[PDB]
C-alpha cells in the first residue's frame, strides 16, 4: 500500500480557517479531483463536515472516535490505523486531511502531493512540518496567477538513506 498525503497550503503551510479553506483556487480543485477519482480517500470527521457530503466517484472513509456516528455514503473507522488495516489490498490510499489527520499520517506517508500557494492567508490550522532530509522532490510545476494567486504543484516521495542506499551505476 502506498500512503499518499494530498494537501493545498499557503507559503506558511496554512491549510484552513474556521473549518473552511482560506481561499478558492479552481486549479487546485481540478487537480485534487483528477488525482483522487477511483482511489480510497481518508479524511477526519471535521473535514467531512466541512465538505458536507461524500465526494462523488470515490470511496469516502471518515475517521471518528464517535462509536454511534452514522454518515450516509461513507465508511467509518475509529482510527487511522484501523482504516489503513482495512485498506491493506489497495495499491494506494490517499489521505485528504485535515490538520490532525495529516499530522498523524505523516510518519507513515510514502508520498506527498502538495499545492503550495505563493501568498500569506489568515487562518488557524497548518500542514505538519516534514523533514527535508527524508523526502525527495519527484515533480515541481509552477503556475502564474490568472486563479488569482501564483501556485505550484510539488510531489515528494519518501527516501532511503545515503549510507545504506543502492546506487544506479557500478564500475
Ligand atoms: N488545505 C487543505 O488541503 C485541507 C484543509 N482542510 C482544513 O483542515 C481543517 C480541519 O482539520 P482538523 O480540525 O484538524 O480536523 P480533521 O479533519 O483532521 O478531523 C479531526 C477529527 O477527526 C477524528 N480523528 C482524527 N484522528 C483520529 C484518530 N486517530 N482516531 C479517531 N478519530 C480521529 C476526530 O473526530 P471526532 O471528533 O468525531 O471523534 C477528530 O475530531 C479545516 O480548516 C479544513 O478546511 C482539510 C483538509 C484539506
Ligand atoms: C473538493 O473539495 C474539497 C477538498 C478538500 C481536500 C483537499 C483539496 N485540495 C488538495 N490539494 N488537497 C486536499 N486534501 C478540502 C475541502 O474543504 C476542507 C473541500 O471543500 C471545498
Amino acid at each position: 500500500m502506498i500512503i499518499t498525503l494530498i494537501a493545498a497550503m499557503d507559503k506558511n503551510r496554512l491549510i484552513g480557517r474556521n473549518n473552511e479553506l482560506p481561499w478558492h483556487l479552481p486549479a487546485d480543485l481540478a487537480h485534487f479531483k483528477s488525482i483522487t477519482l477511483g482511489k480510497p480517500i481518508v479524511m477526519g470527521r471535521r473535514t467531512f463536515d466541512s465538505i458536507g457530503k461524500p465526494l462523488p466517484h470515490r470511496r469516502n472513509i471518515v475517521i471518528t472516535q464517535q462509536k454511534n456516528l452514522i454518515i450516509e455514503g461513507c465508511d467509518i473507522f475509529y482510527s487511522l490505523d484501523d482504516a489503513l488495516s482495512a485498506l491493506t489490498k489497495e495499491p494506494e490510499v490517499i489521505i485528504i486531511g485535515g490538520a490532525r489527520i495529516f499530522k498523524e499520517a505523516l510518519p507513515k506517508a510514502d508520498k506527498m502531493i502538495l499545492t503550495i500557494i505563493n501568498h500569506s492567508f489568515e487562518g488557524d490550522v497548518y500542514f505538519p512540518e516534514w523533514n527535508d532530509k527524508e523526502w525527495k522532490i519527484t515533480s515541481q510545476i509552477k503556475h502564474e496567477r490568472d486563479n488569482p494567486y501564483p501556485f505550484q504543484f510539488l510531489e515528494l516521495r519518501r527516501l532511503e538513506n545515503l549510507y545504506f542506499q543502492g546506487h544506479h551505476h557500478h564500475h
